[PDB]
């Protein structure tokens, strides 16, 4: 068929994706810029990622449309057209890894997270990540390209001038770079690191929930022990275990009452006043129902929240992988199997369109899983 027809379908889909990418990610940026409840370190990496997607629509997709035509161009200019999307993809990877690490710090060490992770260092990290993304993505421009061995015939058939080439991705970008350097080292390794980080996150959260329920169970079971005890030494056993568990749970003003009441009962148990020690320990039920239950519930709620936020971040990371892996896998076949027939052109553009689609989904994930983003989107739209 006349190449323009299939091209028209590919171009039309690309432009539609560009519109949606720009609109959605501009909305994310606007939401963070207005709402102070969304202005944190985590959402600063979210904005860095949104900027990458905005640039995908404004530059990467136009570049992709351009390089699909095979227009005559200087090989190094064609190279920039081809590799700029690699810059944006690498920036996305760094932002995703930063979010994963930020969440891990938030749950692993909630105490020092406020001082360890701050917005100033975050801005510096984002800057560095963009510089390294330009370095990685544009590494072919430094010499790892196929400009030294142009396809002279394909340049003459299209009437390209002296020093020009038919600007085609696989003609100028080496495939060993895309497979070994870009995919394996710069895409797959970071993603597997993110996987390990999120496993540590969820493992931690599960362990802390188990610790909370364990401390609640021990506090009630030793209460039963104190009830049915028969001598002062046994009451002392249960209470000593209690006191340690109390100063323990305090770490991860009502507790003051608790530990104090344990001390009262423990002193009276040391005086051989068994009976009055169970009464003094039975006072603990009051402190538990009014103070230790509320703490258990509030803490469990906060950890469930951290799990939810981590799940949202992992969803976006996984969607990034889902959208980009097909193109990388096609490159692996093009590189590792020269005996295989190259992936058909329609499948190539389907994979490119999918990678680009990734720049549209993140705003939707925010709106469907994060209430603050959802409500801010609503306010912006209604106005
Ligand atoms: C800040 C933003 C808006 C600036 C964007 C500038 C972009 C579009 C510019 C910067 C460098 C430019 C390229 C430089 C050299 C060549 C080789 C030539 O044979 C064809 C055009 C081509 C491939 C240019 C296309 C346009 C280009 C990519
Ligand atoms: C999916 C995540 C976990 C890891 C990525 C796995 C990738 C690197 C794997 C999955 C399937 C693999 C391909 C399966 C089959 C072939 C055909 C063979 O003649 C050359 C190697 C090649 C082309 C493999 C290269 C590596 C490959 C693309
Ligand atoms: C869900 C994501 C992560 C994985 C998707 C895997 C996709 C990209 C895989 C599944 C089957 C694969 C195809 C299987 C066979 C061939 C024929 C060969 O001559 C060229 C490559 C080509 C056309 C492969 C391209 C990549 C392919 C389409
Ligand atoms: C690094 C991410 N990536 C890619 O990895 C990539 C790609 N285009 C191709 C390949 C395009 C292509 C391959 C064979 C063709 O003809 C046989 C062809 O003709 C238009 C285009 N590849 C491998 N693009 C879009 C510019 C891309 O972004
Ligand atoms: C070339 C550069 C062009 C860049 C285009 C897209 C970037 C737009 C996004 C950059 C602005 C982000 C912003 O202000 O929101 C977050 C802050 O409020 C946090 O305090
Ligand atoms: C995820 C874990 C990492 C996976 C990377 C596996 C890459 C393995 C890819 C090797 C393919 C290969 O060498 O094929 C043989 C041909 O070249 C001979 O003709
Ligand atoms: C070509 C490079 C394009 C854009 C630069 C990336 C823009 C990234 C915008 C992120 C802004 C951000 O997160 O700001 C942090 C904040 O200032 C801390 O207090
Ligand atoms: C901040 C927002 C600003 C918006 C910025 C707009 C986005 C860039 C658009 C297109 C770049 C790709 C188009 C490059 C086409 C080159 C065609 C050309 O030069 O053709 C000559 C021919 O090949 C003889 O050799
Ligand atoms: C999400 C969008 C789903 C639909 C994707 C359709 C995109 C591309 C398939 C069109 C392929 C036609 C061949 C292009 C001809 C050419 O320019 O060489
Ligand atoms: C993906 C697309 C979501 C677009 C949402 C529509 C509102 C856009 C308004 C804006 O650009 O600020
Ligand atoms: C194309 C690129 C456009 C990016 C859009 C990003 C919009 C978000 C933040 C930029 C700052 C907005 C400046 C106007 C502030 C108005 C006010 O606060 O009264
Ligand atoms: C945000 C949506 C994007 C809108 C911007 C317009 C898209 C531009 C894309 C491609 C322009 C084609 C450039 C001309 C290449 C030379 C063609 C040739 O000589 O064969
Ligand atoms: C900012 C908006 C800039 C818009 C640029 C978009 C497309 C430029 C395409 C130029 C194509 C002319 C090539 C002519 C030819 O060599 O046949
Ligand atoms: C690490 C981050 C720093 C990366 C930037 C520093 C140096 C790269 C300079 C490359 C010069 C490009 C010219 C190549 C050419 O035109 O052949
Ligand atoms: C190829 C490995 C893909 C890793 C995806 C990371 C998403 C986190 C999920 C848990
Ligand atoms: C529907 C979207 C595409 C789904 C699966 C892609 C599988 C690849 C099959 C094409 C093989 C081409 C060939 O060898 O002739
Ligand atoms: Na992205």
């Amino acid at each position: 068929a006349p190449p323009i027809m299939g091209s028209s379908v590919y171009i039309t889909v690309e432009l539609a994706i560009a519109v949606l990418a720009i609109l959605g990610n501009v909305l994310v940026c606007w939401a963070v810029w207005l709402n102070s409840n969304l202005q944190n370190v985590t959402n600063y990496f979210v904005v860095s990622l949104a900027a990458a997607d905005i640039l995908v629509g404004v530059l990467a997709i136009p570049f992709a449309i351009t390089i699909s035509t095979g227009f005559c161009a200087a090989c190094h200019g064609c190279l920039f057209i081809a590799c700029f999307v690699l810059v944006l993809a690498q920036s996305s990877i760094f932002s995703l890894l930063a979010i994963a690490i930020d969440r891990y710090i938030a749950i692993a060490i909630p105490l020092r997270y406020n001082g360890l992770v701050t917005g100033t260092r975050a801005a510096g990290i984002i800057a560095i990540c963009w510089v390294l993304s330009f370095a990685i993505g544009l590494t072919p421009m430094l010499g790892w390209n196929n400009c030294g061995q142009p396809k002279e015939g394909k340049a003459h058939s299209q009437g390209c001038g002296e020093g020009q080439v038919a600007c085609l991705f696989e003609d100028v970008v080496p495939m060993n770079y895309m497979v070994y350097f870009n995919f394996f080292a710069c895409v797959l390794v970071p993603l597997l690191l993110m996987l390990g980080v999120y496993l540590r996150i969820f493992a931690a959260a599960r362990r802390q929930l188990a610790d909370l329920e364990d401390n609640w169970e021990t506090l009630n079971d030793n209460l039963k022990v104190i009830e049915k005890a028969d001598n002062a030494a046994q009451v002392k056993d249960a209470l000593t275990k209690m006191r340690a568990a109390a100063l323990d749970a305090q770490k991860a003003h009502g507790f003051d009452i608790l530990v104090g009441q344990i001390d009262d009962a423990l002193k009276l148990a040391n005086e051989g006043k068994v009976k009055e020690a169970q009464a003094a320990a039975e006072q603990l039920k009051t402190t538990r129902n009014a103070y230790i239950q509320k703490y258990l519930e509030r803490a469990r709620s906060t950890l469930q929240k951290e799990v939810h936020a981590a799940k949202s971040a992992a969803i976006i990371a996984g969607l990034f992988a889902l959208c980009w892996l097909p193109l990388h896998i096609i490159n692996c076949f093009t590189f590792f199997c020269p005996d295989c027939s190259h992936a058909p052109l329609w499948l190539m553009y389907l994979a490119i369109v999918l990678a680009h689609t990734n720049s549209v989904v993140n705003p939707f994930i925010y709106a469907y899983r994060i209430r603050e983003f959802r409500q801010t989107f609503r306010k912006i739209i209604r106005s």
